[PDB]
């Protein structure tokens, strides 16, 4: 099988060090790394699995008689802690997944389809196989059987060693049981199995092959399993009856001293054979079209396996605009007019953008399964940026805009041709991408939403003092008025403006025979555009939606950057 | 010492039964109750505390031969799990306020001291006494001495039946082996502790001196523990070596069949025995001043003591008045004025309006908290409510109204005299009192906050639309015009503009001579203002802060009624 041997490993974490002086080998079969919550077992783990920076790492991992391939991530399997399974798929879909993108392309689905079935009849899942698995706050197959389905995802390409973080932590006693003799079945077959658990029971105990003690970065023991107790009371440390083991291993080392245990290790037989041993053995698959189909489609059935959001902001949305169509239903081109028309064009403007806040949460809430797949090698880090943005991002922005025009276009008597009407619909859509962008380049990259939302609201509202309804930017300080140029509000709402008003008269009865409004009327569109600053030409309308467009690009160019240069290790 | 004696119990919970015939005598000592997670070992802690409604309850429960006092949850102590110490607070504060609320005031200050002291040198506090208690995510005391604080806060006066759930859960070993050594110390006092655990280890079921075993909301066993292995045993269930008999316990319920062992408790010799002792058995301290004194109290520490919310506002709020006396710097009597002038009121009003959605985590974030509080009987419903509005409601919403007046109105050159500037400061406290007091009373009595702040947000927006600047109002159709009513930025902006326009002329060398500004100008304030709907006569001004009260007391009453009507048991 395979020998994962590792020698005199030191790890220095501001320079802490986490694990000291730890060798050893690992043989086939069922190994075990035990200790206190502080030792450093999980991140002895993560070095020997090769997820954490070679930066600290001062030994050498040796499997079989070799250095590490640079493939050997993706050649062995690695379990989280916390399953990371999609609830809103089911199991055979997220199984199908993992084998279409993790095994090669040359194979056929026939073939894929073979290797999924064998391996659901081998972990017991076949009842259960066509059940959504749930979110474990939500209904669906019980936490066990979610497990079974993490360790499947990563049996699907016949690991030869396979890692296991806690694998029993939040399980039920009989359901640990029933997990731990499914790993001792799978490591009978010779596939060597390394985990790290937390306080086991003497049942569980009893099935190990190995015994690999850790306190405070320190190895107190290495060896069978079965000698550990006898080693210990060799020691002095003897132990009374009906007492589990590992809890009287833990009990030794919190004293109810740890660098007086380590020497008496080194000076065991144990630690001398190892060393004997230890010296005489040393001395991408799929194309990116594929990985975006289906990440895209795995988005897309999250999406409508969990409609409760997208369904209730499509219901606020149309609530608005049959309530907006209501408030203003028949404008009127009077001296009212033009406080009603600018005034439903800001209030969709900012709806458009202030609604966008709640596209943060695209890539904070699936930040560690990002990371998991991207260090096991499922795909690159661009494909799962536009796939998700395909999935989650278009649609959802998109119908809004559609939906308000739509509805209120021709209830509120707006302009009556076509050529007006898309210029809007492109004008909201144009808006509200840019503003997600926006909020996706500031919450990329992160783990808490809440300083990323406070963030994007605070900028949305000081962009919206900035356009034009409130402030009359003509009359601001010019070492003040150029943040203009940095609102988003402000280009969508000038375009707007200058669709709408632009060929209309709003003094009824004037006859213009003395030719004088009095000068201070605002008796027409264009002398209301003008006094508010805008450009009467065609390039006014077109030169926002310009720069709509560059502030989309340069806002998703930084949030791919920073997705680029995230630690994941 | 204490005898609780509980005789046939059957609690049904839409009719569930989770506790279906339990009977037992909890002598004085350590006596425990163990079971499965499903079981009702919580439940039955409750029933026998007298936490639990007495609707559901069949059972007669009987302590040292009488049946329960109507004090007995005030002369009885009872832990919770997850404890609920104020981290804001220094260790011997909180056991000074438990002091102060628990024991009489006919107490003088030096006794109360002098108890608090005793209680702190029993739980081993003494070095930590003076530093402040963390909120077990931010750093400070360990969390086994949390536990501690939290016990002695239950010890202040001095109990006789004390109650504890899941004593140790999180815990480290040590730190639980610790915190049960420390129980077993106060149990050989004579004090009669009854507690509920999970995953017990040996070296602490050693220490046990009345065990009571459930499942299913069944009694699998009571009885002395050191017995209880020799019974199942007896009944067959031999047991192996070096297993946790805790463990073994558990596991012949799991089956690694609950109606059997029913059965053959109700057979054993430690059934007919308790079952003849039964029948030989059967047959506000602090004035309202006092309690608003040290809530209020308690809340303005917290208020100092985390002060990173608070500051962020504050910092907001001055940042925003700085810009906008920049951006609108000496507004002109001139075609521009209007607009200027209105925008930057309008802004003021709902800037006010939509930072008030922060007011629904004051009730929700301390849900638990209160409600032990008030069962444990700490405080009345009314002076909690009083003081939390004295201490975090008052002082937080009435700054950011004297900073942007003060910073704004002459900045931006607004009105020049003093009878105005207050009415402005006055309008303002007054619309965010409104909207803060809007928020809780949507808020109060609910555990999650999303749902709250959704709907706060919605509502904001349509009563913002149903303000005079976007809409004109006086255009409105009759079957919709009512809801202006509803509206509290209607009032605030409306105030606001009767305070500013009154007296103002936007029409420079207009010179009056013909008399005519065309009738389209609104060449005067008075003119903008009746166009607009608002009434010239004073009582305009105030018929909106008339308004603006009653809705605040509308709604400070409503959230009583719903704090006073929550469900308590
Ligand atoms: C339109 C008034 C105002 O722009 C202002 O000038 O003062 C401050 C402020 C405003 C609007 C909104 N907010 C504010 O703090 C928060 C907010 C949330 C909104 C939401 C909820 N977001 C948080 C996503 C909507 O769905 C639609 C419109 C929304 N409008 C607003
Ligand atoms: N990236 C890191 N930065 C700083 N300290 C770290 C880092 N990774 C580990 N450590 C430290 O190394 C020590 C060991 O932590 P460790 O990972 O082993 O926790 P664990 O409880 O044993 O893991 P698990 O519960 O998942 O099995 C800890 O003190 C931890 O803070
Ligand atoms: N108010 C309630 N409404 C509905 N069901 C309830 C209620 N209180 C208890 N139950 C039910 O009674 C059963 C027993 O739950 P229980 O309180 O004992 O959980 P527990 O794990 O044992 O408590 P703990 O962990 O804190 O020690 C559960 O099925 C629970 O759903
Ligand atoms: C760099 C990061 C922070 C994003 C900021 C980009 C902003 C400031 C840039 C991106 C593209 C720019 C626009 C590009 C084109 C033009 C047309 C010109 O006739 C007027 C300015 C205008 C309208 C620019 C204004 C500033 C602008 C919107
Ligand atoms: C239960 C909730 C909705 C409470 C809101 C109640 C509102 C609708 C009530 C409370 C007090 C009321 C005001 C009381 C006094 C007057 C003065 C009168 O000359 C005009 C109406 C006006 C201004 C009322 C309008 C409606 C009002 C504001």
């Amino acid at each position: 099988g395979a020998v994962l041997s590792f020698h005199n490993i030191c790890y220095r974490v501001v320079e802490k060090e986490i694990l000291s002086n730890i060798n050893g080998i690992m043989k086939p079969g069922l190994n075990a790394i035990l200790g206190p919550t502080g030792g450093g077992k999980s991140s002895l783990l993560d070095v020997l699995a090769a997820r954490k920076d070679p930066s600290g790492l001062s030994g050498d991992v040796l499997i079989n008689g070799a250095p590490r391939p640079a493939n050997f991530k993706c050649n062995s399997g690695y379990v989280v802690q916390d399953d990371v399974v999609m609830g809103t798929l089911t199991v055979r879909e997220n199984l199908q997944f993992s084998a279409a993108l993790r095994l090669a392309t040359t194979m056929t689905n026939h073939e894929k389809n073979e290797r999924i079935n064998r391996v659901i009849q081998e972990l017991g899942l076949d009842k259960v196989a066509d059940s959504k698995v749930g979110t474990q706050f939500i209904r669906g197959v019980s936490g066990g059987e979610r497990k079974r389905t993490s360790i499947g995802m990563e049996l699907i390409t016949d690991p030869s060693i396979l890692f296991l973080d806690e694998p029993t932590t939040g399980l039920d006693s009989s359901t640990a049981n029933a997990v731990l003799l499914l790993l001792k079945r799978m490591s009978k077959q010779g596939r060597t199995i390394i985990f790290s658990i937390h306080q086991p029971r003497y049942s569980i105990f009893k099935l190990f092959d190995s015994l690999t003690l850790l306190a405070s970065g320190r190895l107190m023991f290495h060896g069978p399993a079965q000698e550990a107790l006898g080693y210990f009371e060799s020691a002095g440390y003897h132990c009374e009856a009906y007492n589990n083991p590992a809890d009287f291993f833990l009990d030794i080392i919190n004293g109810d001293l740890i660098e007086k245990l380590a020497e008496i290790y080194v000076n065991s037989s144990f630690y001398k054979e190892t060393k004997a041993e230890l010296h005489q053995l040393s001395g991408y698959t799929t194309s990116f079209c594929h990985q975006l189909r289906w990440v895209s489609k795995r988005s897309f059935k999250n999406l409508l396996g969990n409609p409760q959001a997208s369904i209730a902001q499509i219901i606020v949305t149309v609530v608005l605009g049959l309530v907006i169509g209501a408030i203003y239903f028949g404008l009127k081109n009077d001296s009212t007019g033009i406080q009603n028309r600018a005034g439903v064009l800001f209030f969709l403007t900012t709806n458009q953008c202030f609604s966008s806040v709640s596209a943060v949460e695209l890539f904070v809430v699936e930040k560690k399964l990002f990371i998991h797949e991207y260090i096991s090698g499922y795909y690159r880090v661009s494909s799962y940026f536009l796939g998700k943005l395909l999935s989650d991002l278009l649609p959802m922005r998109m119908l809004p805009s559609i939906i308000f025009t739509c509805i209120v276009y021709f209830m509120l008597g707006l302009k009556p041709k076509a050529d007006a009407f898309f210029v809007m619909m492109f004008t909201l859509m144009m808006v509200a991408y840019s503003a997600s962008s926006m909020a996706l380049a500031i919450a990329a990259g992160q783990s808490v939403v809440s300083v990323a939302t406070l963030l994007m609201t605070i900028c949305f509202v000081f962009m919206m003092i900035f356009s034009g309804l409130l402030v009359n930017l003509t009359t601001i300080a010019s070492w003040l008025s150029w943040l203009q140029y940095f609102s988003i509000p402000r280009y969508g709402f000038t375009a707007l403006q200058h669709n709408e008003f632009l060929g209309q008269n709003f003094c009824p009865g004037l006859n213009a025979t003395g030719n004088n409004p009095c000068n201070y009327a605002t008796c027409t569109g264009e002398e209301y555009l003008v006094k508010q600053g805008i450009d009467l030409s065609p390039w006014g309308l077109w030169k926002n939606h310009v720069a709509l467009a560059c502030m989309i690009v340069i806002f998703l160019t930084i949030a791919y950057l920073k997705l680029l240069f995230l630690k994941k290790y």
